[PDB]
């Protein structure tokens, strides 16, 4: 209720996400990984709000404020003028991004983005897309977008792409640990083939245990079956995370992992005031940036 909705303007929450589970796979022909991962959409989330205007424009505000750029740069751009094409306009909008989602921290806050431009364009001009042709233009801008459309909690394979929903029966408590920087999801990819190359570290055992603790909803069970294939690239290039983790451990996480490609730290909780409690613990352990405290699963990019 403190999203900006103007007059004739649409609002799109969009939320960033934690892989709960990614093992990746080998390099394929097209220059990506096969990945099989449990996509786990959160309540740290982007607001865009996107208007009829002389031409196309973006601004960001929170989480990159001085920082994420405005022009051809920024995915929500790009799927401004992939949605205008496809319905055959001109993208004559101004996209304006309330940002919690950490810049280059590994919850896809780019691609929630554009998943709400997605979304919020479709809805602006009453085009009638339908959610499997959003579907397939979010997998055209990048490999998590799609789930940036889809949230809740889904089973990614090829790319990451393409997706099948799983059952989480469960409110499941997080305390998120924004990192100093950033990293780049290319060069996290690039060194996980460069730790294969140089020896044969261990892999993870397949989602069935994972699966079934998320469909039983059982936290404590979930939490020791949770990992990120990335994990060893992402602390590779950021030692640093290792501290950040053993400290919200600690603090009384049941888990930590790096979500995604990194490096923000994910900690799952048993509860909501576990949460309130590891969240202030690890602020002043002095090991991270910033800390949030959010839940999941929430649904995914949705008009306010
Ligand atoms: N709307 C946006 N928000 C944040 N970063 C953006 C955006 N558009 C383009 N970028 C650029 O993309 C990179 C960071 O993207 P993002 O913040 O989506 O990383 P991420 O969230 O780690 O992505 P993923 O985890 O899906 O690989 C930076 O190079 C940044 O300049
Ligand atoms: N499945 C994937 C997804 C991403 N990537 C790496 O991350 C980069 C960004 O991918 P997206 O644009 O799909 O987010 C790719 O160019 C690639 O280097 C990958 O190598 N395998
Ligand atoms: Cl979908």
């Amino acid at each position: 209720v403190s999203d900006w909705v103007p007059t004739g303007a649409v609002t799109v929450r969009a939320p960033g996400k934690v892989n709960l589970y990614l093992a990746v796979g080998d390099l394929r022909d097209d220059g990506y990984h096969e990945l099989t991962t449990v996509f786990h959409a959160v309540s740290l989330a982007d607001d865009v709000t996107v208007r009829d205007a002389d031409v196309l424009s973006i601004d960001v505000v929170g989480q990159g404020e001085g920082t994420v750029p405005t022009d051809e740069r920024n995915l929500a751009w790009q799927a401004a003028e992939l949605f205008a094409d496809h319905v055959g306009r001109a993208p004559d909008v101004s996209i304006f991004i309330n940002k919690d989602i950490p810049v280059a921290g590994g919850m896809a806050g780019g691609s929630a983005d554009a998943a709400a431009v997605l979304v919020a364009m479709n809805e602006l001009w009453h085009a009638g897309v339908p959610r499997r042709d959003l579907h397939h233009l979010a997998a055209q801008l990048g490999s998590d977008v799609p789930f940036a459309l889809h949230g809740g909690t889904a089973l990614g394979t090829g790319r990451g792409e393409q997706l099948a929903t799983v059952l989480a029966r469960n409110v499941f408590h997080w305390v998120f640990a924004f990192a100093d920087g950033g990293l780049a999801t290319p060069q996290v990819f690039k060194e996980i083939d460069r730790l294969r190359e140089n020896g044969d570290p261990p892999r993870l055992a397949e989602a069935d245990e994972l699966l079934g603790a998320l469909a039983a909803g059982d936290a404590r069970r979930l939490a020791p079956l949770l990992g990120n294939e990335l994990q060893a690239a992402a602390v590779s290039l950021n030692p640093e995370l290792r501290r950040t983790l053993r400290a919200g451990e600690s603090a009384g996480a049941l888990a930590g992992i790096v979500s995604g490609s990194g490096p923000t730290c994910a900690f799952l909780c048993t509860s909501a005031d576990d949460a309130v409690q590891v969240s202030a613990e690890l602020a002043g352990a002095g090991v991270c940036r910033t800390v949030r405290v959010a839940s999941g699963p929430v649904h995914g990019a949705q008009v306010i």
